[PDB]
């Protein structure tokens, strides 16, 4: 790439989450990705960069597999689109649809609708759950209730759910009837509470919301197994259980939201099954293709759909529905996506390499003077810095010390994200990732870190 | 395709608009399409249709372009994805940012932001209007008119500015915030009221509902050009610029909502170069690909750009992004899809065909007996079926005219689609249809329409 592709982009290219007028300028530089492989990417100055985030969360299976590419041409070659409404189908929908629910989806699964993005799908979440209660006559049953720190989309709905300000910020968010609860955060747990005792307080957190809001307004429950952008954050033992216990008691729908951390990301089918997870509801996307070609999909279990089902008779066709609603190419991709998981046993490959860089991290960087935390589960990881280590307390957010750490490990060759709202490094792996790799992967971290930590200490 | 797949298909995949339990049992027959090329798709009989609906106003450039499918081949083996967040770019998408502000986009329009759906894109459309307003200091101005008829998408705020009710129900749409004015549809004006008094009285009737709201409560108006899911209802004479007037008096941003009308399908550039719109931000999906590959496209006009521009100076990068906006395999789809338009002069293909269908379905239809209003603008059309022509009474809508004639047309090898919430049979075919074709079509909707005139009369 090139000076005039530059020039070009700062005036008339509108980047999801990017400074508009630092790029605008020049003062925050443009980078072009120019070709990629396995879990490497080149940019435009023939720099390779290991790519520890696999885009964002999302290219699972690696880099430059024309396997998939392949898969995506036969079926542009044969029929790149038409719709799926009034019960229109390609081969390769149907086919994903019965492959997802037999050997990724947890028990009691049974449909699968197609959007293309993970916020689309949770918007699609809320429409089913509101459609759920008012066809069963349940009309003041609609409330949400999400997590502080949970991301679920960059939307106005799907912003509401999300429990991150900066995408808060000058939307007029949350709406009203979305209502968050505690992010169930152990490292940062009031004083005084061992494990147990802070699960037990999340459940009666919880429980007084839903109690204070009404129960007979509230209608679901979204949660991702294990948060992701909200900074890598692993359900304390015990949690899930105690949250579902609470919502069966006041009748509260469970959406699951997979976007991360289905296809194999934690080392399992999905974080449902692996987190002990029994949801009505569940959201996927990014690894469902490895970003291969847009998709999502939400997969409804046997009560919401019976319901869909039934409700249907009386209330005709659901007024739902997208133009690229099972898009043929996005289908085939997926496809080919999954083959490759099975086929190179990608999960197995996720568990134990993934417990391997959790390993290693913890190793490197456990009582490390920077180092408040080491945390992660499968493919998924995470640094966050402090000041006082002991004391819990963070650095000012102005300090950057998160965002400077992964500037370091870019100067040094590979990529991991800075989190939002926090001094975080983030770690997402393709789940191909080698142990070699991930030793890469924590010995340049390791570089970067110490770095900061002599500037900043 | 296969008995298996149908199996399949009615146990596992949940179709947009599509009658869940009726698709479940079967009584709603599926259909797999196994191919297509021009005009026409192919069914699992090998039955060949002609498709007067291109897929969903969408197929424009025709089936079949191996052109395009190589095209999303080779940028799918370069680089099948990497993100667009924090400045990174493919070179596709930079090249297409240019192509549309320079070569399609009316005058003023700067920036273009990527999405996956139209919805999508009106739900980045909301976030923008309120984040202009809010870091301009004015909080209150945030509600957003609609119109009645207006599709703007099936989300939960997207589909609170859709102003057709199967959108609505059981979702507890539309949401506060959202208002609807009238659907400006001549035909069905007031009693006495010639073309330059309805328009009159449309535009008083806005101003009307921006005063009883508070002007400085209201932020923007969406609207379609000529309205499509809506029932191809084109605006009369003088519409918009009566619109217009009454925005600007009150500084009320215009939403062009061109996901139906951009790239070619009213025989312009866009639907706002031919009918006198100057909107601030435009919406666009479905023809910016020809639906080879999923993408939107949100155009950004100077004024709001400016301000999102300096505002980030302060507020640091905006919080909005999709994990696809850019998609690489999307973009160069685009850019594909925009050769072709260009190459081959299909704007000026949809003006002068579109010109001769809309004639030759006056001629065979203004005065037909079941027929209340035939109407269009470049390639859309639609016949409007009545009860009483001269009163404007319609059937009941139990009568189901409209889908009957539509089914008549599809026994008789051609796709045109029964419009909701009336009897509308639209059409919407593909850019490249000659006039040949055109006839073809005017043909089978006659035969479908005596038909089913033979029954309900
Ligand atoms: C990325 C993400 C989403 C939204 O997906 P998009 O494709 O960016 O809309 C939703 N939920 C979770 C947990 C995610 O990581
Ligand atoms: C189809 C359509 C949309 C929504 O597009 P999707 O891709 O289906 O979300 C929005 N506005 C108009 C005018 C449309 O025709
Ligand atoms: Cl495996
Ligand atoms: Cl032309």
């Amino acid at each position: 790439d090139y000076a005039k592709l530059f020039e070009q982009d700062r005036a008339h290219f509108m980047h999801p989450s990017t400074h508009a007028h630092d790029h605008a300028s020049g003062a925050l530089p443009g980078r072009i990705i120019t070709g990629a492989s396995g879990v490497r990417i080149r940019d435009h100055q023939g720099r390779e960069l290991l790519d520890a985030f696999a885009g964002l969360y999302c290219v699972n299976i690696g880099y430059g597999r024309l396997e998939v590419a392949d898969a995506i041409h036969e079926q542009a070659k044969q029929l790149a689109y038409y719709h799926t409404y009034v019960g229109h189908a390609s081969e390769a929908i149907i086919e994903l649809s019965a492959r997802i629910i037999r050997d990724w989806a947890p028990a009691g699964m049974k449909k699968v609708y197609y959007g293309l993005s993970g916020s689309d799908a949770n918007e699609t979440q809320v429409k089913l759950v509101r459609y759920y209660n008012n066809v069963l006559g349940r009309p003041q049953k609609k409330k949400i209730i999400s997590r502080q720190r949970g991301y679920h989309g960059s939307g106005i709905v799907t912003g509401s759910l999300t429990g991150l300000a900066s995408f808060h910020q000058h939307f007029d968010l949350p709406v009203e009837g979305v209502k968050h609860t505690l992010c169930p955060h152990f490292y940062k747990a009031p004083a005084g509470m061992d494990e147990a005792a802070f699960v037990r307080h999340c459940a009666q957190e919880l429980e007084n919301l839903i109690l204070a809001e009404g129960p007979d307004t509230v209608a679901a429950f979204i949660g991702e197994p294990v948060m992701g952008t909200g900074g890598i954050i692993v359900p304390p033992k015990g949690y899930w259980e105690a949250i579902q216990a609470v919502l069966a008691k006041y009748d509260v729908l469970l959406i699951a939201d997979e976007v991360v951390c289905a296809f194999g990301r934690l080392g399992d089918k999905m974080g449902s099954q692996r987190h002990a997870m029994r949801p009505d509801l569940i959201t996927t996307a990014k690894g469902l293709t490895s970003a291969y070609a847009p998709l999502s999909a939400v997969i409804v279990g046997e009560k919401v759909w019976d319901v869909i089902d039934s409700a249907s008779t009386r209330e005709g066709a659901m007024g739902h529905g997208w133009t690229y609603s099972g898009h043929p190419i996005c289908a085939a991709a997926a496809l080919a996506n999954l083959d490759i998981l099975e086929r190179e046993n990608i999960t197995a490959n996720a568990a134990d390499v993934g417990g391997y860089l959790n390993q290693q991290l913890r190793q490197a960087f456990e009582g490390h003077p920077l180092v408040g935390e080491v945390r992660g589960d499968g493919m998924l990881a995470a640094l966050e810095f402090m000041a006082d280590r002991e004391a819990r307390t963070p650095f000012d957010a102005a300090l950057k010390v998160g965002p400077k750490v992964s500037a370091a490990c870019l100067e040094r060759g590979m990529i991991a994200r800075a989190m939002p709202h926090g001094d975080i490094l983030g770690f997402a792996p393709p789940l191909v990732l080698s142990r070699a790799e991930a030793d890469e992967v924590v010995g340049i971290a390791k570089a970067a870190v110490d770095a900061v930590a002599a500037e900043v200490l």
